[PDB]
């Protein structure tokens, strides 16, 4: 089983990216897939699940409690059975905001959750901060590749910079290695030319650039990911191809961060505002 | 002396706003203004001081060593002697993000670098989790006020909603009130409707609308804030005018954040 831990800024396109590739993978190379929300927002799987907004594990150890839990409670399946869970996490202001994830992902390998026979296990961790249960899936190696997901702007690659400070500490201890940088395309000139400079400083390569496309926003009206809406359209067929490059990738590096006197030389180089 | 953290996501223009506040407060209005950074990030502070940031208090920590540091060391003077502070946290995948937050808070109440002459303290805080060294501040009530910088952009207004959760669950322990939304925009139509009523529909308001303005970066380039760089320009007088309506505010309120399907509902109406 491949485990793949998706990081990146805030509203960048972690779960956009995630579930549509997760749907892609089902729908064109027939992979047995889950997906294992690590972010508060906990939408992670919405799209998979067709809209109903999956319990998370948090609020039923709150109110059910643990030895009451079952693994058919917290999973979920959605779009070619693939199976969902989302983390949950503390209210904010109480405690750590990771906290669910930890207790989560412990839940699953307690429970073997993680089958021999899952091609894929997708962890959408939030990534503007890259500790307490954030941190987990790659100082504890429960996901051996990662992928960043960015866009062509400052904020963007600068977390995409501080993940990869993340994964230079943890290598050796997790073998946990950087699989490549998603461009979740932000219709900005000098996007593409800018994120294959900053890969190739860092030593990784920019694996696909996912265009931004409308159908995305009618495919979510439609409570569905764009290969379960539209699997001819376009945007489907983009998914297809990341999760093609996915299945095939072979190039996993310890990355290179930059300093952000580097970062704000190469934003100006390729003009992005 | 007012206590006022500054909360919203990463790169929304929580220090562009704060730094061209604190310029305002103390160009404009003759006030006294401290800025302690409490953003990883740690360029909370560039465009008051000289450029390119100040050492961090716990990079100075991890190299001299506390009790080897002195104020001079970790606070520096800036335009019309505005007092800037960068917190720093520890390296990604290392300890809690804002553990640092905390030391440094810590060490300014010990070392009294929150002088009663001070009008205005603002923490620039990291605001897309709150938490540890990022709730400080409202948790343990070193500020009394929050201003949220949002946008039109269905993160920015994710992030306010969720700031406001946090102000919610310590509003009678500290006494913490939120004082307005700033919409720092996007340039984006119906960004101004959005603000109104999800700012109404949480019971606070707009306190000001900062325009989008190619001025912040020619002051950038040169190193400096818009008041310090061109007061008479019209972006100056801006930020001078949301310095007056912090100067005056009375209006602090415990906000009544939306639900997920109310927040989602109100993000897809104004797209
Ligand atoms: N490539 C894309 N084209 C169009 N809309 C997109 C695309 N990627 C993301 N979006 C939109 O961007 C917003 C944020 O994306 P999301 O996946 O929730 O981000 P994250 O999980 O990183 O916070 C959503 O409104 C989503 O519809
Ligand atoms: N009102 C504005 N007009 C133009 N550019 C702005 C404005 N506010 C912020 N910016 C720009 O947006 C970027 C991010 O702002 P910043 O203050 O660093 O965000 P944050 O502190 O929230 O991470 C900077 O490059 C800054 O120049
Ligand atoms: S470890 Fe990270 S997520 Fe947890 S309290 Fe600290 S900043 Fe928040
Ligand atoms: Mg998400
Ligand atoms: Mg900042």
């Amino acid at each position: 089983t491949r485990k793949v831990a998706i990081y990146g800024k805030g509203g960048i396109g972690k779960s956009t990216t995630t579930q549509n590739t997760a749907a892609a993978l089902a729908y064109f190379h027939d992979k047995k897939v889950f997906i294992h929300g690590c972010d508060p927002k906990a939408d992670s799987t919405r799209l998979i699940l067709g809209g109903k907004p999956q319990e998370t594990l948090m609020d039923m150890l709150r109110d059910k409690g643990a030895e009451k839990i079952t693994n058919d409670d917290v999973i979920k399946k959605g779009f070619l059975d693939i199976q969902c869970v989302e983390s949950g996490g503390p209210e904010p202001g109480v405690g750590c905001a990771g906290r669910g994830v930890i207790t989560a992902i412990d839940l699953m390998e307690e429970n073997g959750a993680y089958t021999d026979d899952l091609d894929f296990v997708f962890f959408d961790v939030l990534g503007d901060v890259v500790c307490g249960g954030f941190a987990m899936p790659i100082r504890d190696g429960k996901a051996q590749e990662v992928y960043i997901v960015a866009s062509g702007e400052m904020m963007a690659i600068y977390a995409a910079n501080n993940i990869c400070k993340g994964l230079v500490k943890y290598a050796k201890q997790s073998g946990v290695r950087l699989g490549g940088i998603i461009c979740n395309s932000r219709k900005v000139d000098g996007e593409r030319e800018f994120l294959e400079e900053f890969t190739a400083a860092i030593g990784t390569k920019m694996i696909h650039f996912v265009p931004r496309d409308n159908i995305v926003q009618k495919a979510e009206f439609n409570k569905k990911t764009v290969t379960e809406f539209a699997p001819e359209e376009n945007q489907a067929k983009e998914y297809g191809e990341l999760a093609r490059k996915i299945i095939e990738n072979d190039e996993f590096v310890i990355p290179k961060p930059l300093t952000m006197d580097q970062l704000e030389d190469m934003v100006v180089k390729y003009g992005i505002a």
